[PDB]
């Protein structure tokens, strides 16, 4: 019947791309699952079952397709909120700011962002919460 393979690592690749190279390797059913991703839209993130699982052929595997819904976050570390606000903006943030409590960072730090949520090159939906705390 049907042989078993390695599927093969197809993240970065649109669905268009990835479905061919898949194809060549014998690999025939698909579904496919929207996530949220700063990929470019249309982008494979990875699969089910992931990349290096031995299946047969003909199971199916499923694509998960970038919406290109978010942005990378920034490091915004020492800036001031006047000039932080429309960097993000221009990222196609369209969300809100929650501010949290201001932190002990020295006085260098004054006004200026100390602590930020989430992390920098973490994917952000563009209507995302983002939470800073400006230096005391």
């Amino acid at each position: 019947g049907p042989a078993t393979k390695d599927i093969p690592d197809v993240a970065g690749q649109t669905v268009d791309v990835a479905q061919k190279n898949l194809n060549v390797y014998g690999f025939t059913k698909f579904s496919q699952a929207s996530v949220d991703s700063p990929r470019p839209a249309g982008e494979v993130t990875g699969t089910n079952p992931p990349a290096g699982t031995t299946v047969p052929v003909d199971s199916v595997i499923e694509l998960q397709v970038s919406k290109g819904n978010q942005f990378v976050m920034p490091d915004l570390s020492g800036m001031f909120w006047v000039d932080a606000e429309p960097r993000l903006r221009a990222l196609g943030w369209t969300g809100m700011l929650d501010k949290g409590a201001d932190v002990d960072a020295g006085g260098s730090q004054h006004n200026r962002v100390v602590y930020q949520n989430p992390p920098a090159g973490t994917g952000v939906n563009r209507d995302g919460i983002i939470t800073l705390r400006f230096g005391q």
